[PDB]
């Protein structure tokens, strides 16, 4: 049960970020492709402002990197348990 | 990628909480009683029946009974592969 609680909040910690209908949004998008935050809010249609928040939590917990060039942010996802999660969602979902 | 995203999210809440994640995990592969998930668990069993109803709720287990023992199992495809992958990332 201890080692089951071990890594059930470290996945959990993952999860959470995930089970937010617009963070999901971001991180599929994101999925093989690095994406502006302009690109990001056009096809969300979310506003830039509420789309800060987000992009926030997800860079806060680690599901995402990011990188400037000129006056653009560009956005990836970050680690292999992100990558296998959205590729997975993907292909139940989407693909 | 409205209602499909809204799908997934209903099934990631379901999951984005220790204990939740923990019954999903031992259903894994497996069919287990209500007493032998409060065991392994330790939770009470009226604790436990607060995440179980969420489960069932939302779809991501099947009961059956025989005599007064209720039995679990999951259900969908979607959320057996989603355990399944997460066991492989998080349990080694």
């Amino acid at each position: 049960l201890q080692e089951m609680e071990k890594n059930s909040a470290k996945a959990v910690v993952l999860l959470k970020a995930m089970a937010n209908e617009r963070r999901l949004q971001i991180l599929c998008m994101l999925l093989d492709n690095e994406l502006s935050v302009g690109e990001l809010s056009s096809r969300l249609e979310l506003s830039q402002s509420a789309l800060s928040q987000h992009l926030a939590w997800l860079r806060r917990d680690g599901l995402v990197n990011t990188r400037k060039e000129a006056q653009t942010v560009f956005y990836t996802l970050s680690s292999t348990e992100v990558k296998a999660m959205i590729e997975l969602l993907h292909r139940l979902y989407c693909q």
